[PDB]
């Protein structure tokens, strides 16, 4: 039977890895993108149409769940897994993000807040929560700086977080259960600025974690400030573990972020942006809602495997998406997170073959062309 | 190959019938439940999931079609069933009820009227549309009797509609390529009246049709008065030929129409009330919604064979369905119209082994206890 976690890494280029990371309830292959399971649901998709995509593990979301339809409900019923159906690895958020973008009185014991009914979230009670859920990757409770943050403020915000990440430890630590059958990442935070992001990723690796994120980033700073921020902050990082970029992101964020070391990603634009009619292409984003797809007999991509691309036309699904019909939401989804999947598949392929650099070239070419 | 169209009766009990017609896209077992697609799609599922159920055919909306996409548009992209994918037979409704319905000028000719951009409807236009779409079989464009009606006003829309079922005739019947490929079903109308109905039923006959639905029901006037209309109704057409009711309805509906003699059947409850959160099951219908159904582990019904009732609590579907979740659609959906395709089965086979009455009186017991 597999591990609790065991990360391998099987090839690497430069600064980028492909590997998996073994877990009780499968086995992930990196560089991975999950997709967002926000309230039990990859939204549009059921889990098998996830999986079809190419899926190894998806994100659910703490802040959402906690509120409905309840941790405590969840756990009730056998948890997350069960609920929704995913058999396979589910990373959670601990709500410091989303408690401070959806909900608040901030304090070193943690978030106060009131559902969009008063909630209360600490470092020991997101900890609980994922328990509770079931989450085969748990993340610590951080808080994510906005930017722009002046260099006190991220310093505080950092400081704090690093308090926060051990007690986000010590907590998955003192339940038995959680310690042997799930993995805790810390989060590394200080904005924009290196020396912050050095004293956290040395902060985090004393503390010991089973992976570790870069948080803080795409909160508005563009890829040019991401990718410079990222040039320095992965290296920081233990290399042996895997790396999650939170967050992120657009095809050519994922392609930049892996050459710089990143190993996860989630993101909910091939989601959220298919619903709103935007379908990924080798050759750049089109929008199907756009007149010119009206008659338009090709498929949504003209390399993609996945189903839709195999049996319905750019005009059905332009069709479907201007009539407000649900069907449309879900080609267009399924299309988008299996566009994801093949690219996160040739990026490992690519690797493996010591050829990525010219994937990521050709890549960029045609894709901004 | 299949013929045209070849409808054959297998087993008789009472005035129920179990049979098979036989079409070029494939045959279509009765009596038969069409699942509805209004826009070009069964609303929330693929043409594979509508299939998984059962359903053999599926029914489409002239009225809908002809203003999005349009007619033409789906015939220069290959006709409905390439369009959406559905390869089985397609039934189109003419667009005369529904055209009363949400858009009017009525004369002999036709009806004008404004999209809710002006349009036009005569039965030449609706049977030109419906050979547009590649509808396999045409409904003649009738008018559906509001109700109550006076026997005056009756008489007169009943007069109209065979006027127009003629036309409808001859018009099919000038499309070489229509008339060797689909099949035509006239509508009897008259209302409540036993006598208009007679007239009708006659007007039909004279004219030939390769089926005959019973038009004008359910209309508001109850299922007692729907089935005294129904007891002398049928027997007035053709024994022959199928007998197709339309726009019914709820499973005891469905159940005491097939008593009658009814062999096809199509309606929007089980898609709209499915997404609205009304389960069927044997034991009656449910609301997913109410808060009894928030931590029950058990499928939407007990004993169903479908694809949602073997893997998803009510619990999970409530949730979803609470929270305007697209999965919750696309679940009850399913479940709605794989209940509807049990039904349909249950009723085939009784009829086959001669026990279709004892069904009838055990499904009405559980159903309603
Ligand atoms: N804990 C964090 O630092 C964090 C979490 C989620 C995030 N999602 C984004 N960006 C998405 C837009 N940036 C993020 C940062
Ligand atoms: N052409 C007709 O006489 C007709 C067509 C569709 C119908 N749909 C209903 N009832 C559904 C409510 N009754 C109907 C009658
Ligand atoms: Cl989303
Ligand atoms: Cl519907
Ligand atoms: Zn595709
Ligand atoms: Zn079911």
């Amino acid at each position: 039977d597999r591990p609790r976690f065991s990360f391998s890494i099987a090839a690497r280029e430069g600064k980028a890895r492909t590997g998996t990371i073994e877990m009780k309830r499968g086995v992930i292959r990196t560089p991975a993108f999950m997709p967002v399971g926000t309230a039990a649901t990859v939204k549009a998709l059921k889990p098998e149409t996830v999986r079809a995509t190419g899926a190894d593990i998806i994100l659910g979301n703490t802040y959402h769940l906690m509120l409905r339809p309840g941790a405590e409900r969840i756990a009730k019923l056998g948890g997350l897994h069960s609920f929704m159906g995913w058999d396979r690895p589910i990373l959670t958020d601990s709500g410091g993000y989303q408690v401070m973008s959806l909900s608040t009185k901030q304090s070193e014991e943690g978030v106060t807040f009131k559902s969009h009914s008063r909630h209360m979230l600490s470092p020991e009670r997101s900890i609980e929560i994922q328990h509770l859920l079931g989450s085969d990757i748990v993340m610590a409770f951080d808080e994510c700086t906005p930017y722009p943050a002046t260099p006190s403020r991220a310093a505080s915000s950092m400081e704090r977080s690093m308090r926060w990440a051990k007690r986000s430890r010590d907590a998955f630590d003192s339940r038995k259960e959680q310690a042997e059958n799930a993995a805790l990442f810390g989060i590394q935070q200080g904005s924009v600025f290196e020396n912050l992001r050095q004293q956290s990723a040395d902060a985090l690796a004393e503390i010991g974690f089973d992976g570790y994120a870069v948080g803080g980033l795409a909160v508005g700073e563009g890829q040019d400030e991401m990718f410079r921020v990222l040039d320095f902050s992965v290296p920081m990082l233990p290399d042996d573990k895997p790396h999650y970029l939170m967050g992120v992101g657009k095809p050519d964020d994922i392609v930049g972020a892996v050459e710089r070391g990143i190993d996860m990603f989630d993101c909910v634009l091939p989601t959220r942006s298919g619903r709103n009619g935007q379908a990924f292409t080798w050759d750049g984003p089109i929008n199907i809602r756009n007149a010119r797809f009206s008659e338009d007999l090709k498929p949504l991509d003209s390399e993609c495997h996945c189903a839709v691309c195999q049996k319905w036309s750019r005009a059905y699904i332009h069709h479907l998406i201007r009539a407000g019909e649900i069907l449309g939401a879900m080609l267009m989804t399924e299309h988008n997170i299996a566009f994801y999947q093949q690219l996160m598949q040739k990026i490992r392929d690519s690797i493996s073959e010591g050829r990525f650099s010219q994937f990521a070239q050709d890549f960029r070419a045609r894709y901004f062309a």
